[PDB]
Order: structure tokens, then C-alpha cells, then sequence
């Protein structure tokens, strides 16, 4: 634990977003050091955006230019932001912001989909593994062909956790935990961090007969994901959330590290449905969420 | 070795299946403890369906409802069944059957493809790793567009084996063996277990010039598979065996854990053709099968 | 270090190719033992084709029959060649050539794409891991639908390096290095070996606004690749380089071991753009290349 991080636990700060034109959006995040309970009794003093790991959800429209400000609250470590959604010059636009400073960077989100974002400061592995990852969704101008069939939707993110700030482990060791989190799209949706237990104890909710859409991304840092919902089959899958990349009837979706998808499936009966990576060593180490399906859709 | 499993070696029992209506099929399996030779001189006292690991092949038609009975012969461990093919309530329909009891569960197979099945009892990793995995094929109502080109077909399954019933190894260790097995579709086809040697010593057979279809699934538990046939290219691939997910001219097919495919390729010359996962550490640890191609198609 | 390899460092020999008919091409390679600097201060006495690892690039046209000669310069180890592009009998056409001998083998390249080649001598893992891997590109007769949009193109290959000639490490250990190399398509293109530094210090070059095509293959031996270019999104992707396998708007391309692709992306701003596998443990261990984009396209 970096001497200047000892005892530091910066309270989470809300994401700030506001539209400033028909095709322009302001976003303001922080980089901050925040204690997160990743397993019961296990605190990780994470490197975060806004005190969440993964960070807060960003949603924009295809064709929006993002005017992004990062306020670095870390007392000693520089941080930066890399959005996979955007076309940008990495050496000009994804550059470091020093402690106690801010930086603003502008770039377009030209492509629909479910994109990873993460800090881009060398060593990138260190910043991602310590918690500086997240998702930005870019909504397609023309929608998805199955939009009218979807009854309910959520966002799920997979990540790993390693021994604390240990570059040897990050490079060469198996993950200690692999976890899901959910980030809110609409008021009332849960908003959680990557931990082994919250989405088991407080399942996502749905109603019998519904078609559910999940926007998913496996942020890694290191593992691929074999994404599967127990008790159903994916009716439709759009790789990276691009409407053109359309598969049907998949049992399990292969996600690379940073890989995204939009997946849709029908829940036909009441009960609790596990959501896993089917790499079962990772599932055993935390990567199981639950979907509770009731006759009403409320608990 | 669980005290009540010491010395236990339950003889394999045939799968029971019978059609009971134009869209309804009965299946009866066992859960049982059976010694399997996974490498020469290496016995694994596997947790199995029907004394095979992977378990027996199930084939049904798209739109069939399955009335599935599990007879648990294990003297002490509960077991259950999860079919990836079906729409079901996991907490009602994939529940545990206690030792010396049976349970019956009914659910539809609405989607064509090559699906994993496995025990769903917590910890799922333990039940899969110990051998409780298999494949169910759901035949598409409308076939595949290349059906008329296929001359011969087989089923191949990839799995791993770890240190015996060792949850630490299952979670954190590399596999000791990675293996292929073949499960019979028609009388005379081989029916083998996941071992390092049988499909090398007794290759699958084909005839010069034939187009071969393989129904494949990588059941894991933990690894992905880079499926490749030496000396050919896949003419056509259907991801998860759904006819819509149609690729052409692939050298190697990426399978997630639990991932399936229908793959088709032409063998143009006499000889022996290795079949591998191209993750060559896994191939070296057992995952090489052989296809012997002769002028007649018989040995 | 095999006693007969001690002190051996065979100078690289150029690939020999010549067209001998409208649909027939001669290729002559060597198998040879050559010291390669894989990281600064770290020499690997590689098993190679032609003194390069990965080996030299081969480019042919769809429908060409290849008349391939391997001249084995290794004083003691037999070697062979397996081209993923071709239809061949592995047990007749991919056979070993003994030390100080040559062998010639003929087979057709019927399928367009970006194919791995490698030695096929048992244990195959040993020959691949020690450096005997490479790429053959088969150009599609009808092109790719986006050909007219591409301004500049390069070839990139990903491989791993392990502890020297250590079969235990090859089977059971994490890679010590994961690396990119580039192989020349046109005069003036760089031609490099798999190392941790050359494509950082001497980036690939491009011009602002260009659409870039990369022909890529992950030769392994053991890992999958999460291929990503920072600061852009792939406009179009053709899996295995087959024009039919067409995805759009992908952030990251999942490559199995031996998996290939043609990927295309636009660079909109001047700067330096990292090229990674997004499995960041591998990126940290060497697998980052750089693309320098200038107003002119020259350094
Ligand atoms: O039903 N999924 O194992
Ligand atoms: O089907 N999830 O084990
Ligand atoms: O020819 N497959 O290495
Ligand atoms: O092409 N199998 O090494
Ligand atoms: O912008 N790629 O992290
Ligand atoms: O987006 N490369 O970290
Ligand atoms: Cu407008
Ligand atoms: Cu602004
Ligand atoms: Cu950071
Ligand atoms: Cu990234
Ligand atoms: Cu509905
Ligand atoms: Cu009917
Ligand atoms: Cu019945
Ligand atoms: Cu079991
Ligand atoms: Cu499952
Ligand atoms: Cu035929
Ligand atoms: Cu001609
Ligand atoms: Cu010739
Ligand atoms: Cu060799
Ligand atoms: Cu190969
Ligand atoms: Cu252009």
C-alpha cells in the first residue's frame, strides 16, 4: 500500500453528465482511492473512477461527441481515461492527469455498442487490475431489430480481482476472485460493485414470460468469459452490441478480454436463474449472479 | 476419496430413452460412481451419468419436450441435471436428487444445436470436474443447408481432468489431462470416455473424398478450446449448432467453456488426420484424436 | 541446450518463392537454429524456419498449388511443415525431414484467408514453442468487399515465449513473454521477429485519415488473443480472412490459438496508437506494438 494511500478512503462521488447539444455530451468523472468489499470480510483499496469498481455506467447516442473531464483526486498516482467507444489520438487524448489536477478531452462515439473504458496510464495492467475499468454504452441510431420484443433490460460487467497492487500476481497468478456487477440504466435499477455476493443475495428481478436484454462486457483484466444464463438459451446476440453482428440460439457467448455483447433471452417459468461464466473455476471464485423471476416481477 | 466411495465401482448402465408422443420423449439416466482409465495406468473414480464421462449422448428433435428421470445411485452425494438445451426453472427443475432416490423433471428443447448437459449441484465446479458432463443434440426441424453434402458424421467432446476431487486444484491449478471422447450416433459408431489414448489407438474412420460433419462441444470445466482438424479447413461451421450462425472456411473454431458447434470439412487424400485443440499445452496433455481416411472407409 | 545445438547460430537465409504456373507456386524454406533477442538482453536459441521466428511470410493466391521444399539444417532434430491453408494427407505430406536432408511436398491452397503454418513433428508443442510457427496468406480470388476503402496494410503475428526448451514449462507454466512481430507484404515494410520491443521503438507508420488493414494471426502456442487497437474501432473484420465471415464495429477480436483475421480500422488524428492483446497480463509481458500516425505518413 503506497504510503500516500494508507488510510485513504475517498467517498464515492456521483457521475456528472449533461447534454450540451443534439450531438454533444459533457461527462465529468473522478479518479479516486476507495475501499470496496470484494468478498465478505475482504476490503480492496481500489483505484477507481468515482469510487465504484467497475466505474459508473455511461450511456450516449451513436454520433455523440463526448467532452470528458477527469478530476484526479489520487494524492500521488497519475491517471487517464481510454474509452473503447471513441476515435481519438491516444497520445494526445488519453493522456495522464496529475494528482489534484483536471484534464478535458473531446472525441466522437461513432459506433453503436457495449464498450469497455479504463485507465490508460502505464502500466495499464496495474490500473485496470486495481479497479479502473467500466462500460460505456452507445445506443444505435436505428435500434436493434429485436427492440420491440424486449420487456426488461439490465447491464452486467465481469471483472477479476488479484492480490492487492501486486504486479507479479497481476502478470503471472490466477485471479483470487472473479465477479459480476450491475450498473443502473433506469431509476430503481441496482447499481453495484464487482463483488462475490451482492447479486446472489439481491438478485436482479424479472417477471415470468419476459424477454430480458443484458448489455454485458468482460473487462478482464486478463481472462476471457464464457457467458451463460442457466435455464434459457440466448434468442439473439449482437457481438460488441453492433446490430450487424447478429447470432441466434446461442447457449454461451465467448467474450474476449474487453469484449461486449447485447444478449436476449426468455424466462419461461418462475424461479431463480443463475448467470455465470461457464469457466467454472471463475464461477466458483465468485462469478455467479442471480435473476429472480416471479409471477409479478417484484420480489 | 469420500469414505462411502472407497472401493465403489458401479458398472455402467445403458441410457434409457423412448418416444412417448410426436413431440415428447422420456429419458432415464443414473448418477453413479465409476472407475475410468483417463490415461494409461491412471484411474479416476469419476462422478458420472450412467458410468460414462462424458455421459451418454442424448439426441432429440427441435420442439421435443423431455421427461427426464435421474436415478441417484451415489450412496452419499446428491446430484442433479442441467440441460443447456432447455427452457426451465433452475430452482424447480434442475434440483438435487438424494442418494438412492429418483426425480423426474419435464422441460422443452425449443432450439436446435449441440448443447452441454451437466450436474447442477453446488459446488457445480466439483460435479463437472469429477465427470458429470455430456452433450445433448437437438436436431433442427429444417435441417442445415449443407445436409445433402455430408457423407459421414461423428460426435466429439473435449473435457479436462484434474487432481482427484481436489477443489483447490479445480479452482487454481492447470489441468492434468485434456481429452477427447466420441459418442455414438448410429450403430457401429465408437462410444468412448474422455481419455488420452483411445481415439489415437482406434481412430475414427472415413473414406477418401468424403465431407465429414462433427458435432462438437467443449464441456470444460475451465478451459476454452481452439478446435482444429489437421490437413483440412472447415468448409462450413454453425456456432452452437444453430443453422443461422453460419461461418465458412475457418481453420480453427473458438469454443467457450460449454460451447458447441457443427463443423464440416473435406478429406481429400488417404492418411491419418489429427484432430486437436490448438492450445498445444492441452494437446500435449492428451487432447489429440485421430481420423483415419482410407480408400474404402473401413480399416 | 541439446549438445549438438551448443554454440550453433545459423545465419538467416531468405525465403525462396517462384511462380511456376498460373496456379502453381514453388516455395523453399529451411529449418535452422538461430539466436533471436526476444527481450532486451535475453537470447533464445530458437528452432526456426529461415532464421526468423515467427518464420517468413508466404503469400499465394486462392487456388494455387504449393510445391514446398524444406531443407533441414538442424544437425540432430527432424522437422516438418504443416500449412493450415492446404488440403493434404498429414501422414504423407506433413512428414519429417531428417537432419541435412530435404523433402518436397505438394498440396493445394483452396481457401482464402490468414492461416498459421508450423512444424508438425512430435511433440508439436515443443517445435511450436521453440519458434517454428508463421503465417501464410491466401488472397481471395474475388477480393474483400472493402478492398477499395483500404489505404495501407500490414501483417502482425502474436506468439509466446517460455523457458528455453522446457517441456514442463511449455505444458504447465505461464508464458514468460508474449510478443508481436510484423512481416513484410511490400518493399519497405518492416520485417521483424517476435520480441518485446521492436514495434514499440520502430512503430508501424500511417497517415492521418487512413483506413488500415491488418492481416493477423495468433500462433500461440497456448494462449488465445483479445486483439485491440487503441483509439479506434474495427470498421470491418473477416474471421480467418474468409470474406464471408464479416463482422462490423468490433472493439476487440477474439482469436483462438492459430486463429486469424483481416481487420480494418480508421485512424482519425495524429499520434501514436498502441496495438495490444487486451489480456493485459500478456500485454505487460511484451504484447504491445505501436502505430505512429502522422500528417504525411512518413516518420
Ligand atoms: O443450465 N445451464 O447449466
Ligand atoms: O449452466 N450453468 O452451469
Ligand atoms: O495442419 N494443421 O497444423
Ligand atoms: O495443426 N495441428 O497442429
Ligand atoms: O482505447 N483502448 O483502451
Ligand atoms: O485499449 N488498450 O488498453
Ligand atoms: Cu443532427
Ligand atoms: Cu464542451
Ligand atoms: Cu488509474
Ligand atoms: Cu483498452
Ligand atoms: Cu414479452
Ligand atoms: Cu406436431
Ligand atoms: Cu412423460
Ligand atoms: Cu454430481
Ligand atoms: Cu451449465
Ligand atoms: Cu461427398
Ligand atoms: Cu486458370
Ligand atoms: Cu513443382
Ligand atoms: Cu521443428
Ligand atoms: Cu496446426
Ligand atoms: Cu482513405
Amino acid at each position: 500500500v503506497i504510503a500516500a494511500h494508507k488510510g485513504v478512503n475517498q467517498a464515492p462521488v456521483p457521475l456528472k453528465m449533461e447534454r450540451v447539444g443534439p450531438h454533444d455530451v459533457h461527462i465529468e468523472m473522478t479518479a479516486q482511492i476507495t475501499d470496496i468489499e470484494i468478498d465478505k470480510g475482504k476490503i480492496y483499496k481500489a483505484w477507481t473512477f468515482n469510487g465504484q469498481a467497475p466505474g459508473p455506467l455511461v450511456v450516449v447516442n451513436e454520433g455523440d461527441t463526448i467532452h470528458f473531464t477527469l478530476k484526479n483526486m489520487d494524492p500521488v498516482v497519475p491517471h487517464s481515461m481510454n474509452f473503447h467507444a471513441v476515435h481519438a489520438s491516444p497520445s494526445k487524448d488519453f493522456i495522464d492527469v496529475m494528482p489534484n489536477k483536471s484534464g478535458t478531452f473531446t472525441y466522437p462515439a461513432n459506433k453503436p455498442g457495449v464498450f469497455m473504458y479504463h485507465a490508460g496510464t502505464k502500466p495499464v495492467l496495474q490500473h485496470i487490475a486495481n479497479g479502473m475499468h467500466g462500460v460505456i454504452i452507445v445506443k444505435p441510431k436505428n435500434g436493434y431489430p429485436t427492440d420491440k420484443e424486449v420487456d426488461r433490460e439490465y447491464v452486467l460487467i465481469q471483472n477479476e480481482w488479484y492480490k492487492y497492487n501486486d504486479m507479479n500476481d497481476f502478470q503471472n497468478g490466477v485471479p483470487s476472485y472473479v465477479v459480476f456487477s450491475s450498473k443502473a440504466l433506469k431509476p430503481g435499477d441496482p447499481n453495484t460493485n464487482g463483488d462475490t455476493f451482492t447479486l446472489k443475495e439481491k438478485p436482479l428481478l424479472a417477471k415470468v414470460g419476459e424477454k430480458i436484454r443484458l448489455y454485458i462486457n468482460n473487462v478482464g483484466p486478463n481472462e476471457v468469459s464464457s457467458f451463460h444464463v442457466v435455464g434459457t438459451v440466448f434468442d439473439d446476440v449482437y457481438l460488441d452490441g453492433n446490430p450487424n453482428n447478429h447470432l441466434q440460439g446461442m447457449q454461451t457467448v465467448m467474450l474476449p478480454a474487453s469484449g461486449g455483447a447485447v444478449v436476449e433471452f426468455t424466462v419461461t417459468r418462475p424461479g431463480t436463474y443463475p448467470i455465470v461464466t461457464h469457466q467454472f473455476n471463475h464461477a466458483q471464485k465468485g462469478a455467479v449472479a442471480m435473476l429472480k423471476v416471479t409471477e409479478t416481477g417484484e420480489d
